[PDB]
RNA sequence: AGAUAC
């Protein structure tokens, strides 16, 4: 065991033996030695080389190591010190190579993501002393080589770490990525040397000869408000405040403290804390008038287009046409029900059912067919990916959405044709057909040898919202006929069941209320700008859409697998947990199948005994949705799994070759993974700063839910009323309260947006 | 933190 297999971490969760990299110790080896005892305290204990203990949040851990009471601490010791030093005598020559490699990765137009597992394996396979004979080739050798085992070093991965974080400082690469469920390392990005490193080394030069002389010009400019000139003369330093704001440079500390000398000379900065919001607020100040800014848009990461290299790409897209233009069956005019919201970008899925008997049923359901526009779809004549297109729309990995904006993953004019939904439009699907029989038992069942995959038409699509459907349930609407009327009832009392079923029978996991209140939506202005709340409905229609598109995919999986076909799934493992936790966790899982299901206070407790959700290129249970594999196929225009999903079926169905060996979907679900990351890290980033923008334009008291333990006498919390203003409180020392606990009379104390900070007082 | 849709 000297290397190790990128796989053992999806196999694997957190566990004793595994060795780690916390937040706190970033540059000390550590390794897990208890795991959580309690919802009182649901902390891991892990053990320093010293021997000095450390209980730290799972999410603590940056990157893991899969695996007579004086040994065991002089063993776990003589380990951790072992890797350690191992580790550190390659690190002055990785930082070597990585200077180098980051000569052939970067991109001189922006920043740029790599898989953080290729890196490291690049940095082993290196030999420095060949990269820099005059006979590059062997550079680029040695990078398309990184492509084999797919083992990996563990040392090497340590060391390249800690290169990357001391390059980081250096404006050459960005930010680590740490997957939630695997707890490790997914991308990072490789900065531009010209436009960021070297442009920022500029920067700081010219701010601090004679003695910071520009800075002080500046700070008299903010002073006299004579914005004007700081325009003209000190755009550069606009640049500096926005890429601090955006949180592209919030980790170079020379940057900090240059910007803690500018605000220092400003009157009405001069004593604040330094954080994104006061940049924010600065910026805004010395930039022309605006309705609204969120500057979380100029971040890298989330790689919106603004110049750069997404810049280039949307040139394409927009004019970009699916040019790609034959034996499919025809369901005619059988009515397609696309239930979306009014405010809906791609329709991806449609919903047929045939009442066949009373005792069984038959269901269709048309998946848009985004696959089919693209010469992938059938050409066995080239291995791989040749189309531009379709490289660019599996690099962003999803379709972003953003209470600000979305982002498509695919171009328009692919989406217009691709979308369901079109009345009398004969539109292209992938469809499954399967039929369901009413049980004795007043249960149900799933006759899977009526499973059928189909490329198909459609053109008769009612017009129809989940609202609609809604009131339609209720009786209160009408305006449709009363044969498609009943297909509805029918449709919302067979998923009834579903639900049921995947309780009692696959011990799935389903949730309770106010998980979903409180969600950001904005508002136009007199320019979308007025965040405007809700919550996530749970009704008749979310539940019938919902509970077929859980069976859809979880039936592909079954496909996929029965066929030997290399699919993208979707897993979900759960945590290594104590007895004692384990009890308090299952006594839970058992008030679902009994009728109560949890409440978020009730949730809360659990919630620190949760893990994630991850994609992965083999079948694993998730084991939230059931017992069984899952495989998502029902929205391929907004999820780039789905969508190789589909290019595998298209091969299939017309028997040809396959698109994707099951090595190529390693590399890809590695850069989906990634993708997925960031999206969900930025979602939560800007409707934060939303919800917080609002509580500081509404104005200092209001009832939280206690969700943390007590670091440094003070708690993490909630607000109940809405699910992204997160914060912290300091406790009165004059008496201390458990998680899960309702605190209803609070005092503001701050509130910064841009960074996500929110505090309080008891 | 799970799920669906977007
Ligand atoms: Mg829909």
């Amino acid at each position: 065991k000297l290397s190790f297999d990128p796989a053992e971490l999806l196999r694997t969760s957190l566990n004793v033996g595994d060795i780690v990299l916390l937040k706190q110790c970033t540059s000390e080896l550590t390794m897990c030695v208890n795991l959580p005892q309690s919802t009182t305290d649901p902390r891991y204990t892990f053990a320093k080389k010293d021997g000095t203990l450390v209980y730290a949040m799972k999410n603590s851990v940056i990157l893991r190591i899969p695996k007579p009471v004086l040994t065991r601490q002089l063993i776990v010791s003589f380990t951790l010190a072992t890797f350690t030093k191992f580790a550190w005598t390659q690190l002055p020559i990785v930082l070597k190579k990585l200077e180098l490699i980051h000569r052939y990765l970067q991109d001189s137009r922006g920043s740029k993501h790599v898989n953080f597992m290729s890196l490291v394996r690049i940095i082993k396979n290196l030999n420095i002393k060949e990269a820099t004979d005059a006979i590059d080739a062997y550079v680029r050798k040695v990078i398309d080589e990184s492509m084999s085992n797919k083992s990996i070093d563990p040392t090497t991965l340590l060391a390249t770490y800690w290169g990357v974080r001391e390059q980081q400082q250096n404006n050459l690469w960005g930010s680590v990525y740490t997957n939630t469920a695997l707890l490790s390392p997914t991308t990072v990005a490789v900065l531009p040397l010209k436009k960021a490193h070297l442009f920022y080394q500029e920067v700081i030069t010219r701010l601090e000869s004679n003695d910071y002389q520009e800075i002080k010009a500046f700070a008299k400019l903010v002073n006299d408000k004579d914005y004007h000139s700081i325009a003209k003369r000190y755009d550069y330093i606009r640049t500096l405040l926005n890429d601090y704001a955006a949180g592209n440079i919030e980790e170079n500390a020379v940057l900090t403290t240059i910007i803690s000398k500018i605000f220092r000379h400003i009157d009405m900065y001069r004593d604040q804390d330094v954080t994104r919001s006061l940049c924010g607020k600065l910026l805004v100040e010395i930039s022309p008038q605006s309705n609204s800014s969120n500057f979380i848009l100029g971040n890298w990461d989330l790689n919106i287009p603004k110049s750069g290299i997404s810049s280039v790409e949307q040139k394409l897209y927009d004019t970009a046409m699916p040019t790609i233009v034959t034996d499919r069956y025809d369901f005619g005019d059988m009515p397609v029900f696309c239930i979306d919201s009014e405010d809906a970008h791609e329709i991806n899925d449609g919903i047929s059912i045939e009442e066949l008997d009373g005792v069984r049923s038959r269901i269709h359901i048309h998946i848009a067919d985004p696959a089919g526009l693209f010469p992938e779809s059938f050409d066995y004549t080239k291995s791989g990916i040749s189309d531009d297109v379709l490289r660019v729309s599996l690099k962003r990995a999803f379709t972003t959405y953003l209470p600000d904006l979305v982002v498509p993953m695919l171009p328009k004019s692919f989406c217009n044709r691709a979308d369901l939904g079109k009345h009398d439009r004969k539109t292209e699907t992938i469809s499954f057909s399967f039929e369901l029989v009413n049980k004795e038992d007043g249960g149900l069942h799933v006759d899977y040898d009526t499973f059928q995959v189909r490329l198909g038409i459609v053109s008769n699509f009612p017009k129809v919202t989940y609202d609609k459907v809604d009131s339609i349930l209720n009786g209160d609407d009408n305006s449709l006929p009363s044969k498609q009327k009943k297909q509805l009832e029918l449709l919302h009392t067979l998923a009834t069941k579903l639900l049921h079923k995947r309780i009692h029978d696959d011990n799935a996991v389903v949730f309770g209320d106010g998980f979903n209140k409180g969600l950001v939506s904005l508002s136009p202005d007199d320019e979308l700008c007025i965040p405007t709340f809700y919550d996530q409905s749970q009704t008749k229609s979310t539940l019938l859409v919902s509970e077929f598109m859980i069976l859809t995919n979880k039936l592909c999986a079954a496909f996929f697998q029965e066929n030997k076909i290399p699919g993208v799934y979707r897993c979900y493992n759960g945590l290594n947990l104590g007895n004692q936790a384990k009890a308090q966790f299952e006594l839970l899982k058992e008030n679902i199948k009994l009728g109560k299901l949890p409440s978020l206070k009730d949730i809360t407790k659990i919630s620190s005994q949760l893990s994630s959700s991850f994609y992965s290129p083999f079948p694993l249970p998730h084991k939230m949705i059931g017992n069984t594999a899952y495989l998502t196929v029902t929205s391929p225009m907004r999820r780039g799994p789905d969508l190789i999903n589909h290019l595998q079926l298209h091969r299939f169905l017309k028997k040809l070759p396959l698109c994707f060996k099951q090595e190529y979907l390693d590399q890809y679900v590695w850069s989906f993974q990634a993708r997925a990351d960031i999206l969900k890290i930025f979602q939560r980033h800007s409707s934060t700063y939303w919800t917080l923008k609002h509580l500081e334009q509404s104005g200092k008291t209001h009832d939280v839910i206690v969700t943390s333990v007590p670091q440094n006498g003070t708690v993490n919390c909630l607000f109940p009323e809405y699910s992204y203003a997160r914060g912290t409180l300091k406790l009165d020392p004059a008496m201390i309260p458990r998680i899960g606990d309702t605190i209803r009379h609070c005092k503001v104390e701050s509130i910064h947006p841009l960074d996500g900070i929110l505090t309080l007082t008891h």
